[PDB]
């Protein structure tokens, strides 16, 4: 009861802040787009009302079959590498939803293949995160041999730890981003922290755009930054599990 | 080393199971998009192909922004109950994206906000597992008592627990949508699996659809239930890390 009865009313505000945060934008929106609409109908008097609603329908009826609306469907195609890396998202808990099933066979399989892969991968980047960090204490370690150890270098260590965590995933990819995708650098950083916790709303995707020069290997550097970025995280979040053991222990000194 | 080729080899197959499972409904749906494409202009020889590329261009606008392509526009909308709910789903890593900040002022709120909530909520979810555990293995044990305690009641209670978890998780959900949402089985389990391991694709969202006469309450019923299906997965994950520590060891015992 102590943590629901702060739970309700952070949502609430939060909720109160994205309503005036955001509503004058999508009233501005819509508006927009029924002048427009109404300014096509006034264009072209040849085309009825009742045929532009047909051709809002075709297009919304295979906006959401896979099909884009617009450009050609090179990115979004159901081959191997578009594939290799749907797996991905749907693997890491991630789940854009720019590529996803849509035939009864598939949205099956999809259910079996998240059931036994999503927990398989949880281990995979949690390993990774463990050596990583036994790599990182020893060398550490050593350096500090090699020097002095102290009552606060551990304090040093996990600073360390956490400013190079942040700098490589929250200040450092958004100017690459700004360089090979055009984004400013506000929507970078927003997309870097929405991959990073495995939250990946779906309307910033890297590597994924019909007018882009990309290199070849572009998306799957991403890919791998993308992996070490959760495994740093999962090494973060057990650091913090066991501060906070730290923590609650050392609040009793204070009193 | 051990884990990432058994991982690597799990991406090639399942890239290649979806690709033979999609590609042929993706190919015959932009066929069919393409063919329809030309038939309205069939139908419209009055319309030109350009005035076609204006239109497409305007409604793609469309979907950037927020404003639904078609019909009624109250479910996408951004006043208190869908700001509460989209809340909901950035601080419980979901993050559907049907609704998403488009302002370069809430997007670079909605980074403060998911870093300072995700955290406290994750906690809330296993404040709630490991209270409904207590209660459980609380009425468990008193009843164990009252009869007779065995060697293997662990495993029937344990048992008991995961079957009460699959079923009011992944059976018996998707009757419910099927009548009150108009979805078939695999559509509604699919749904329920991709919303409880916080995946959240984005194509099924249940309690938004402008052609429904839905209860003011069936939302956050919805919501509740959701956070009930995290929390027994909080339970669920924890008690299998717990079993695995058990069989690291039970091996042995067939060695
Ligand atoms: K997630
Ligand atoms: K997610
Ligand atoms: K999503
Ligand atoms: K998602
Ligand atoms: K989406």
């Amino acid at each position: 009861p102590l943590l629901t009865s702060a739970i309700i009313f952070y949502l609430a505000i939060g909720a109160a802040i994205f309503e005036v945060l955001e509503e004058p934008h999508w009233k501005e929106a819509k508006k927009n787009y029924y002048t427009q609409k109404l300014h096509l109908l006034k264009e072209f008097p040849c085309l009825s009302q009742e045929g532009l609603d047909k051709i809002l329908q075709v297009v919304s009826d295979a906006a959401d079959q896979g099909v884009a609306i617009t450009g050609n469907q090179t990115f979004n195609n159901w081959n191997w590498p578009n594939a290799m890396i749907f797996a991905a998202t749907v693997i890491t808990t991630i789940g854009y939803g720019n590529v996803a099933p849509k035939t009864p066979a598939g949205r099956l399989f999809c259910v079996f293949y998240g059931l036994f892969g999503v927990p398989l991968c949880l281990t995979w980047i949690s390993a990774l995160g463990k050596f990583f960090g036994g790599r990182a204490k020893r060398l550490g370690q050593f350096l500090t041999r090699r020097g002095v150890s102290l009552r606060k270098a551990q304090i040093t260590c996990t600073a360390i730890f956490i400013v190079w965590g942040v700098l490589v995933h929250l200040v450092i990819p958004p100017f690459v981003f700004m360089v090979t995708e055009e984004w400013n650098y506000i929507e970078g950083l927003y997309y870097s922290f929405i991959t990073i916790s495995t939250i990946g709303f779906g309307d910033f995707v890297a590597g994924v755009n019909p007018s882009a020069n990309y290199h070849a290997l572009y998306r799957y550097f991403v890919e791998l930054w993308i992996y070490l970025g959760l495994a740093w995280l999962s090494l973060f979040v057990n650091w913090k599990v066991s501060m906070f053991v730290e923590v609650h222990k050392a609040i009793k000194k204070r009193r």
